[PDB]
């Protein structure tokens, strides 16, 4: 039908609110090889981010807070890299809060 690589960004737990409470998301490319996880995130926060963008993001707006899970491929995405994992068309990323904190 339409299976050309799509990307699989979703949310789990209380994280589905920083966009639109959506259950997951796909974005249709050609050529994301010049593209990073950095610019991954922005693209899905600094782009829309319902919620405070200041409530993901680590600190200096590049990367997500300890709180949240990140990973690629069902897999760790800090082991990777955290925040220099590469995209080419047919990636995986998650968003799971578990620290809640104050």
């Amino acid at each position: 039908m339409s299976n050309h690589n799509h990307i699989t960004v979703q949310f789990a737990g209380g994280c589905e609110l920083l966009f639109a409470k959506q259950t997951s998301l796909q974005l249709d490319g050609v050529v994301p090889t010049g593209t990073n996880l950095n610019g991954l995130v922005q693209l899905l926060k600094t782009n829309y981010v319902k919620e405070r963008p200041d409530l993901l993001v680590d600190q200096t707006g590049q990367t997500l807070r300890p709180g949240i899970l990140v990973l690629v491929n069902s897999c760790d995405a800090e082991v990777v890299g955290g925040m220099d994992y590469v995209l080419n068309d047919g990636d995986t990323v998650e968003f799971i809060s578990t620290l809640h904190g104050g």
